[PDB]
DNA sequence: CGTACGTGCGTTTAAGCGGTGCTAGAGCTGTCTACGACCAATTGAGCGGCCTCGGCACCGGGATTGTGAAAAAAAAAAGCTGCA
């Protein structure tokens, strides 16, 4: 149930973190090195992509490892494929 | 392969120039004497000589450190799958 709500950047890190096939890597100055390939305002797309991060943490959809500025390491989680 | 550099635009900035006006201070002049050259006589600090004995160079033996191979683990990465 509940309200489900539109993102955008939010897409673009989601399809980012998945798009490097590892255990526990995807900090955030390699990721926006990668998805640098534009449409995007690249002299403002940093503080948009953190920003956009922080929520996604929130939530715990997408998962990391001890730090904030420092680690830069997290993946999607949780178990969310299609199924019943 | 990702981007830090070079290129070339238009916009902005202050260097450059020529000039005027002020005075700090560079430098020049003459005077006067404190200070350094020079001298000779005086004597002790430091030279060469020479003698010694203890630090230090060299050795052997025992302790310790670090390297490297070999065996075996932990992991990372590769090649291999069907699905969706
Ligand atoms: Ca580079
Ligand atoms: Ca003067
Ligand atoms: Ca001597």
């Amino acid at each position: 149930k509940k309200s489900t709500d539109h993102p955008k950047y939010s897409d673009m890190i989601v399809a980012a973190i998945q798009a490097e096939k590892n255990r526990a890597g995807s900090s955030r100055q390699s990721i926006q090195k990668y998805i640098k390939s534009h449409y995007k305002v690249g002299e403002n797309a940093d503080s948009q992509i953190k920003l956009s991060i922080k929520r996604l943490v929130t939530t715990g959809v997408l998962k990391q490892t001890k730090g904030v500025g420092a680690s830069g390491s997290f993946r999607l989680a949780k178990s969310d494929e299609p199924k019943k």
